[PDB]
């Protein structure tokens, strides 16, 4: 079907106030490079392309799109203040896809499998 796929969320934004923090730092090289080089990254990579996946509801459901090509990209970028802004990034991504699938998908098992990661390296978040 189609139709079309939404632009994506910006990774750019010149007015949007920033700062590096070590936090932050540690966001990029430790939290995301990790959790991209997992088996389980690959649907999470890119915005979901709702035409070639064949979910056509995708975008009538969730409206406040998130994935890890974008977290990256504004990590990249330094878009970020602060690092909850991109946690914050990290939780919206994982509660749409809980959102949109059911409890025991292959996805959602992918899903827990990568928040559960996540949260063990966002444990050792330094000061
Ligand atoms: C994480 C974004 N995302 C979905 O919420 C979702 C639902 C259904 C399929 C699918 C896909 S897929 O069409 O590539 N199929 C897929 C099915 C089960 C998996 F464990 C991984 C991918 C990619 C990214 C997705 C989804």
């Amino acid at each position: 079907p189609r139709g079309s796929n939404p632009p994506p969320p910006e990774t750019s934004n010149p007015n949007k106030p920033k700062r590096q923090t070590n936090q932050l730092q540690y966001l990029l090289r430790v939290v995301l490079k990790t959790l991209w080089k997992h088996q389980f990254a690959w649907p999470f990579q890119q915005p979901v392309d709702a035409v070639k996946l064949n979910l056509p509801d995708y975008y009538k459901i969730i409206k406040t799109p998130m994935d890890m090509g974008t977290i990256k990209k504004r990590l990249e970028n330094n878009y970020y203040w602060n690092a909850q802004e991109c946690i914050q990034d990290f939780n919206t991504m994982f509660t749409n896809c809980y959102i949109y699938n059911k409890p025991g998908d292959d996805i959602v098992l992918m899903a827990e499998a990568l928040e559960k990661l996540f949260l063990q390296k966002i444990n050792e978040l330094p000061t």
